[PDB]
């Protein structure tokens, strides 16, 4: 007996095209998405070239339209030079991404004044998301209040961060957040097994107490999002390992295992992988789109999942219960039992759909 | 023709007693204060032992009462263990100091939740000051808003920081700040002369653009305070130089030079070294207390000032115009032309004066 889910949405993926296509490209990354029960992804802008201007966005749009197998929206990235220049293309993007700490990213800003300039100039009705760790969460929340708008915090990983967000929500502040599966299912306890290179990720893996705090504060978590951050094994195991884990193919199986164990409900999962992503990012429905999962199937995560070019996974050896059996995307069979059945280019930019534009008031 | 000033107040000094008395002690540091035209100082808690509990405060009070030559108040320091424990002694302190970044300090906190706990537990009517650099300024402002109270930002040193505070004030937020003389009168341009050890200070010396921004935004600066941070030349020039500059003896001459050049007015100076310190920290008046200065005397800062045990100065070689000629403290001549004339122990804890208690509403 399969369970039918709606088309799940991952609002934080790195698909590496343009410029990093040995790690992943639109075709491989969206195959990984479909195999993970994900029918829509929002791709981050830290590519090469980074998506920080209109010409780079135009290129990325075409590469995505040609390569994507599932539907998508593309983020713009904030830079030290582009505040006040993105107005004509802003509405065509998923939102604006701010990189406020050291990580795999033309995009760390050097001053909080630059953050303020982005919050002041980016259209007020469009999403802003931030990589903001530890005190940076409080800092960016202050900037959002000064500029009287909302902000979404990416990959929350620590007790400190979730409790700060909880306190902000208790004061009625417009903040939402997401959590990635590695911060729910891995911790410091796993670093011995992973080793120092594979274990590199930002935010770093947390203590058992961090992980426990995220679970205890599930009510504070608006979305799950993979932060699918593919790098090859050679890169992860080499002399300057880049941070990040692949995660599209493992996210849903990990979370279904948790549902089966009663750690959260099916509804809790679907709020966080479907309804809240839609409402925070104003992402449109996908007609005749659904995912069929088998909740009874027990399996062990192998040393690499079939689709991501990363060709490794930090979840190797974990026992999971739950598998994606079939995905239908806009009336076509997209995935069955390990086979992707839609070609590169089947996917579409949801921001071009009439229903995918973010509503806004008319010029004065 | 001498100009009579009121008794000036320095709300940020490190007097090193207990535990660092080769660098300074209450007697030498307050001699330095008097020679700099300062009749009241607020001493920071990063001593050895640090002033983070009632017994340490009791010790420091007695050492100060016995050694101080000018009047004083003593800060308590926030630690990772003392939130909720300082209520009985809080009103006897200058205020609570939070160390939120790496510097010469049992006192960096590890989580913003610890900051929140201090803001929630410290009595709401008493001062809180923070060492908070760059984005940390925005973060601590967020914590202050979440807990609906004020905060004072120590030694603002950067364009980024003063502009953030300016934006907060424009939104009516209860934030005040101070600036130290080295951030007004030294910059990166001076690092070649100072060298890497002597030049170590937190916040670090800024660019010419940082310095220019502080001057341009003088209206945003509530107080001047030295951050007198004495260390010996051996320590500054050794293999692990501690950050900090001595500054009590040079602050007023530097600022008087600026007044003489029309960079700020005498009133601007007195707001920042007298009236605003009084009102932010609820420091009492000092009866029959004044400072006589000679505004015409030109001199060059020597390699060390006479009183601080630091026995060096980063302002060596700067030409100044303005000198402290006489200080009268509570009806006694305390300083004349290079001679301190009040003994260790003349100074008093202003928080013990009836007029030095911070006003508060009665228990419910
Ligand atoms: N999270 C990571 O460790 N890496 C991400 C970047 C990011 O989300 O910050 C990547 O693009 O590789
Ligand atoms: N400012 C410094 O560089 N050092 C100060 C500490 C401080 O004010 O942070 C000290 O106590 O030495
Ligand atoms: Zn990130
Ligand atoms: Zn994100
Ligand atoms: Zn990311
Ligand atoms: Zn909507
Ligand atoms: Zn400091
Ligand atoms: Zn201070
Ligand atoms: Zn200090
Ligand atoms: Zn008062």
């Amino acid at each position: 007996k399969l369970v039918r889910l709606p088309g799940l949405i991952d609002v934080h993926v790195h698909l590496r095209e343009p410029g990093g296509t040995h790690k992943e490209d639109f075709a491989s990354g969206t195959a990984a998405a479909l195999a993970g029960g994900i029918t829509m992804v929002c791709a981050m802008p830290n590519t090469r070239p980074p998506i920080i201007d209109a010409p780079a966005l135009a290129l990325a749009q075409k590469l995505a339209e040609a390569g994507a197998r599932c539907d998508f929206a593309l983020f713009l990235g904030a830079s030290s030079e582009n505040a006040g220049t993105l107005g004509t293309v802003a509405g065509s993007a998923a939102g604006l991404k701010l990189y406020l700490n050291e990580t795999f990213s033309e995009l760390r800003l050097d001053s909080v004044v630059q953050w303020m300039e982005h919050f002041e100039t980016w259209p007020s009705h469009l999403p802003i998301v931030a990589h903001a760790e530890q005190q940076t969460v409080a800092a960016v929340l202050m900037v959002a209040q000064l500029t009287q708008r909302s902000v979404h915090i990416c990959h929350v990983a620590r007790k400190e961060e979730i409790l700060l967000i909880k306190a902000a929500k208790a004061r009625g502040l417009p903040v939402t957040c997401e959590v990635a599966p590695h911060h729910l299912f891995l911790s410091h306890d796993d670093l011995e097994r992973l080793g120092p290179g594979k274990g590199e990720v930002r935010p770093e893996l947390g203590s058992r107490q961090d992980v426990e705090a995220l679970w205890e504060n599930m009510a504070v978590i608006d979305c799950f999002a993979s932060d699918h951050a593919p790098h090859t094994l050679e890169e992860k195991c080499g002399s300057r390992p880049p941070p990040g884990f692949p995660g599209l193919e493992t996210m849903l199986p990990l979370l279904l295992t948790a549902v089966s164990e009663g750690r959260l409900s099916l509804d809790d999962l679907l709020q966080r992988l479907h309804h809240n992503p839609r409402r925070i990012f104003h992402l449109p429905p996908q007609e005749d789109t659904y995912v069929e999962v088998d909740l009874e199937h027990e399996w062990t995560i192998p040393s690499h999942m079939p689709f991501s070019k990363a060709h490794w996974t930090p979840f190797e050896g974990q026992k999971v219960k739950g598998t994606v059996r079939r995905v239908v995307l806009r009336g076509e069979v997209a995935y069955i039992d390990g086979q992707v059945l839609v070609p590169p280019g089947y996917g579409q930019d949801v921001r071009k759909w009439p229903q995918g534009a973010v509503p806004q008031l008319p010029p004065s």
